[PDB]
């Protein structure tokens, strides 16, 4: 139920955690907490690892 978020920002380089039972409700936390941080950025996401990626 742990999800990561890898930031690729042009001045934001990092990488959080938040644990979520859903990929949507995982998504929205760091869509969230990206825009907070001021990116959204292209968003990958790979199933395997649970990891979300932003590319600003």
């Amino acid at each position: 139920m742990q999800y990561k978020l890898i930031l690729n920002g042009k001045t934001l380089k990092g990488e959080t955690t938040t644990e979520a039972v859903d990929a949507a409700t995982a998504e929205k936390v760091f869509k969230q907490y990206a825009n907070d941080n001021g990116v959204x950025g292209e968003w990958t996401y790979d199933d395997a690892t649970k990891t979300f990626t932003v590319t600003e």
